[PDB]
């Protein structure tokens, strides 16, 4: 397993059981654990570890966790950012996994934003 780290506020992603998807500072939490598997042969889906669940950046900009594999917004493509960081990007929305700083879990187009820097790291 690997975790997923914000950069700048150092909180990991975190897949709940309920669905929802959101950053903590809690490293002994077993949810923040993930799987990173081939989608073809340029994607990737990120699956939580312990709940069988794939992170989904929604048209909306929302971000949950689904067991559907057949819905086309749980791939993503993981591109270098220079140092050891990365950004998350949704192929089908174009949209960047971002963790505020409350905590909260969703996605923007804005490469420019500090927030969507990831560090990957294994457990
Ligand atoms: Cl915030």
């Amino acid at each position: 397993p690997v975790l997923l780290k914000s950069t700048e506020t150092g909180q990991y992603l975190r897949i709940n059981p309920d669905g929802t998807v959101d950053g903590t500072r809690d490293r002994s939490d077993t949810h923040i654990q993930f799987q990173i598997s081939p989608e073809g042969n340029g994607e990737v889906l990120l699956k939580s570890t312990e709940t069988g669940q794939y992170l989904r950046i929604n048209p909306d900009g929302t971000v949950d966790g689904t067991r559907d594999r057949s819905d086309t917004h749980i791939q993503f493509q993981i591109s270098p950012e220079g140092n050891g960081e990365v950004l998350l990007k949704s192929t089908e929305t174009g949209q960047y996994l971002r963790i505020n700083p409350d905590g909260t879990v969703d996605g923007t187009r804005d490469r420019s934003d500090t927030h969507i820097q990831f560090q990957i790291s294994p457990e």
